[PDB]
């Protein structure tokens, strides 16, 4: 299922977090 298939989604939700570190 998507549970273990999220391996592909682990990019938009992982890099989207950088929006908090980009605040410098």
């Amino acid at each position: 299922p998507l549970s273990r298939g999220k391996k592909w989604t682990e990019k938009l939700a992982r890099f989207q977090r950088s929006s908090a570190k980009k605040k410098r």
